[PDB]
């Protein structure tokens, strides 16, 4: 027999994730090196690989809509929010969308991509918000060039372990 | 750091359900018997109660839908899924969704309801799906065409290290 676990986590470490779509603001290019540095940001602290895929059905599926987009949560055109991810879990769960009504860049101009992007996976992998001012998991947008805040280190870890420590 | 907390069991012994409504394929009243029976499998090898409320909010909302029917995770016309249930918890948890598409039955001619319900409240009790083949928590529908149904030791053991023996 089996329980359900303690947390929303995914029960495997090889994730898969597909850009469904792309934003007009940057090229396909810059989107997808946002993102694969995004996942690199939690895999390089866990066991957890993640692999692209260029069609059919991820685990984390990646999207660029506005307003309502297919789920609970409609975008809000300009400005507000920004983007949000579900919890581990069958279907749309782990998936992340980001609102196409704002202006997402490789720069500190608008929303730098992987910075919400990093902050958003972080919800795909089981991650609620933090109190911690300078966690990435804090729900306000800063902009820096990235190390990862022991915050949210001690928080993935709790999920999923450190994976190889050196 | 927060994670997305589990519920993984419920934190009463008191648990109410309410038949929102009703397949075309049985009369109400085996219908009804199909449920009360599939609680009955659960609430006599634990301190489980279950009392069934005809309005307003319960613990446990059981209801048929078809295609896309309110959670944005939709069934798929007839064969497939069958239904979902979800974990313990507030709002959505431990409720129990039925596929309409499907053909249920009170005897074998179709999907037995009784048998998948039992099921199902496993999930909405908090038990993942058992490796064991013979497990009802066993992911495959199975007819014996018996009479009587005797839960399986995997799933009592299962269902007792969560809530302990009646
Ligand atoms: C909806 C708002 O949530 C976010 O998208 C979000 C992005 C973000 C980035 C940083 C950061 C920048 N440089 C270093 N860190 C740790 C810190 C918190 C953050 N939150
Ligand atoms: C696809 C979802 O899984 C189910 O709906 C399901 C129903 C079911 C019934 C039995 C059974 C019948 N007679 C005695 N047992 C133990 C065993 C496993 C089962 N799985
Ligand atoms: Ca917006
Ligand atoms: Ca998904
Ligand atoms: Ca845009
Ligand atoms: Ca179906
Ligand atoms: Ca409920
Ligand atoms: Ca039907
Ligand atoms: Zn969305
Ligand atoms: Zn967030
Ligand atoms: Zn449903
Ligand atoms: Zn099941």
């Amino acid at each position: 027999y089996n329980v359900f676990p303690r947390t929303l986590k995914w029960s495997k470490m090889n994730l898969t994730y597909r850009i469904v779509n792309y934003t007009p603001d940057m090229t396909h290019s810059e989107v997808e090196k946002a993102f694969k540095k995004a996942f690199k940001v939690w895999s390089d602290v866990t066991p957890l690989n993640f692999t692209r895929l260029h069609d059919g059905i991820a685990d984390i599926m990646i999207s660029f809509g506005i307003k309502e987009h297919g789920d609970f949560y409609p975008f809000d055109g300009p400005s507000g929010l920004l983007a949000h991810a579900f919890p581990p879990g069958p279907n749309y769960g782990g998936d992340a969308h980001f609102d196409d009504d704002e202006t997402w860049t490789s720069s500190s101009k608008g929303y730098n991509l992987f910075l919400v992007a990093a902050h958003e996976f972080g919800h795909s992998l089981g991650l609620d918000h933090s109190k911690d001012p300078g966690a990435l998991m804090f729900p306000i947008y800063t902009y820096t060039g990235f190390m990862l805040p022991d915050d949210d280190v001690q928080g993935i870890q709790s999920l999923y372990g450190p994976g190889d420590e050196d």
